[PDB]
């Protein structure tokens, strides 16, 4: 899969994007991969934030479904004209498939001003697909239409420029080390799976495991942050908090409404404390765990804008939609999405960023009990 090696590029906090081609003859676009939503969707209008865009016009393989959607989230939004087109990706498997794309022809609050990509790839399921589950993903498409086996990876690097690995169809040994733990995905709408334990250094943490995921908790690759339902972001930030009194911070920087500095160079990593997420394993009352860093937190600002020195924010944040593993998790891991089997593995990263003492870890088997009264009903 060598073919498939290093094909993701970005910038920090703008998401990984992967080349992509649609129509004949084809139209070179770069489009964020996304793990949190099931459209195919692309900027088909020259809005002055993007580098190119969507012309149907110049295809003659582009068919009109007669159709629009109204995609609105939290801030703002995105509407397009729903379509099929001929897609491929160059630095994938090599073939064509043709496959569901909205047009987007509107959108507020969507597109990052200075970023390099022009649409969204979104790789979960249909059951979230809008405007209804009856849009085939991508990904169904690719499957259903070729040979290519039902799963992908991901190895998300970061470091203002990004880089990573999308593996289409398999797995690239080369891109950890030690061995994949597999997790179930509990249902196919977003990759949900089921926490069932949280250490903070290693004192647990002696919640209702339910907490954990509520009301659900998923693998997403268009977020940034590790987000933590509201109950349970308090008790690890309080013990995270605790973990760290070798300094004193302002609540404001816990709650990444503030960031933080330390003369260019002068962090001291070990003052704050490893996280630990175990995950319901493949096998009855068998869990794993996964351990990220501070490194995997705190993350570099770009924006010495006002300042000069080295200002970190805090990358854990809270949720109303429930656990979020973002790209704070997935840095540190190897990522497959066992669609085929159900399942999601992990392993250590062969690029994620270690130090001299600690190192981001996935260990088992462990055991616990209870673990599917973790899940939401
Ligand atoms: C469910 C979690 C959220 C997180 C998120 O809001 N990501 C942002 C991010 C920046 C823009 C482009 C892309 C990644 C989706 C969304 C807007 N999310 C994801 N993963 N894909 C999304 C698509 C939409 Cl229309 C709204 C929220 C989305």
């Amino acid at each position: 899969f060598v073919e498939m090696v290093d094909n993701l590029r970005g910038k920090s906090g703008q998401g990984y994007y992967v080349e992509m081609t649609v129509g004949s003859p084809p139209q070179t676009l770069n489009i964020l991969v996304d793990t949190g939503s099931s459209n195919f969707a692309v900027g088909a209008a020259p809005h002055p934030f993007l580098h190119r865009y969507y012309q149907r016009q110049l295809s003659s393989t582009y068919r009109d479904l007669r159709k629009g959607v109204y995609v609105p989230y939290t801030q703002g939004k995105w509407e397009g004209e729903l379509g099929t087109d001929l897609v491929s990706i160059p630095h994938g498997p090599n073939v064509t498939v043709r496959a569901n794309i909205a047009a987007i022809t509107e959108s507020d609050k969507f597109f990052i001003n200075g970023s390099n990509w022009e649409g969204i790839l979104g790789l979960a399921y249909a059951e979230i697909a809008r405007p209804d589950d009856s849009l085939e993903p991508f990904f169904d498409s690719l499957v259903k239409q070729t040979h290519v086996p039902n799963l992908f990876s991901l190895q998300l690097c970061g470091a203002a420029s990004v880089g990573g690995s999308m593996i289409i169809g398999g797995i690239d040994h080369s891109l950890y080390t030690g061995s994949l733990w597999y997790t179930p995905i509990r249902r196919e709408w977003y990759y949900e799976v089921i926490i069932v334990r949280v250490e903070i250094n290693g004192q647990d943490l002696k919640m209702d495991c339910k907490e954990y995921n509520y009301d659900k908790s998923i693998v997403d690759s268009g977020t940034t942050n590790l987000r933590l339902p509201k109950k349970v972001f308090e008790a690890a930030v309080k013990s995270i908090k605790a973990a760290s009194s070798t300094e004193k911070f302002p609540d404001g920087f816990w709650l990444g409404e503030q960031l933080v500095c330390w003369q260019a160079g002068t962090t001291p990593w070990n003052i704050f404390p490893v996280i630990s997420l175990y995950l319901m394993g493949e096998v009855t009352n068998q869990s794993f765990r996964i351990t990220i860093l501070p490194q995997q937190y705190l993350r570099p600002v770009e924006d010495v804008a006002t300042s000069q020195d080295d200002c970190y924010k805090f990358a854990i944040s809270q949720s109303s939609t429930g656990t979020v593993m973002g790209a704070v998790i997935m840095e540190g891991f190897y990522v497959v999405f066992d669609r085929a089997r159900k399942r999601i593995g992990f392993a250590v990263s062969a690029c994620h960023v270690h130090d001299e003492f600690r190192t981001a870890a996935v260990e088992g088997p462990f055991v616990t009990l209870d673990m599917e009264d973790c899940g939401y009903n």
